């Protein structure tokens, strides 16, 4: 959920109001290296 | 889970008893396209 900086006169920074007046509420987002799978090709070819 | 048409006097298609008298109660059924993991092949080989 998007957030918007508070008056932030002194530390209310992360402290923030809802940004819902600007963005949606539930919004997708994924963090970190992307998931994947791994495999070998050439060795499998030769094995077959 | 499963069912059967009721006495069908009117608008009773979804109006249903439990047909599972003849079936199981938690039969496994999938929805939509199956899971998949795409991977390009030729360019990978050439790059190797």
């Amino acid at each position: 959920q998007a957030v918007k900086t508070t008056a932030a006169n002194g530390d209310q920074g992360n402290t923030t109001w809802q940004k819902d007046s600007t963005f949606a509420e539930r919004n997708e987002i994924g963090v970190g290296n992307n998931f994947a799978m791994e495999i070998n090709l050439n060795a499998n070819l030769w094995r077959n």
